[PDB]
């Protein structure tokens, strides 16, 4: 039912706006883990320019261990454009899905939202014979 939340998402004011779902923090590679193969990575485009290394390493520490990855990116820099273009590549070749949140307030409903779906949900009548 709960969202699981790394600890390096610890004073993220995105936090504050998940509030429909429990979470809690946990020992987990992703930054939120929204279901038994699906997660987030979270991402500020401020913090992007300031350590530019930063999310391709997360990306790739990640692997393909969840079925559906979500690099969540908070658009919070002017002129943002060329780092967008530079994002969208890395999440196609890494085959995750990016999104675009204007607010830590847009993020967090997105993770909501993500959360609200089983990716595989249970298959009863395979199950009941
Ligand atoms: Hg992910």
């Amino acid at each position: 039912n709960s969202i699981i939340v790394s600890p390096r998402q610890r004073g993220n004011p995105v936090l504050k706006f998940v509030r429909n779902v429990p979470w809690e923090f946990g020992d987990v590679i992703p930054d939120y883990v929204l279901g038994q193969s699906t997660c987030a990575l979270f991402l500020s485009l401020r913090y992007h320019n300031l350590h530019p290394d930063y999310i391709h390493g997360r990306l790739q520490s990640l692997g393909k261990n969840f079925a559906l990855r979500v690099l969540l990116v908070q658009v919070d820099v002017k002129d943002p454009q060329q780092a967008l273009k530079e994002l969208a590549k890395m999440c196609i070749l890494a085959d995750c899905t990016l999104i675009l949140a204007w607010s830590p307030e847009e993020a967090g409903r997105y993770l909501e939202t993500y959360k609200a779906y089983e990716q595989k949900p249970a298959d009863l009548l395979m199950e009941k014979l």
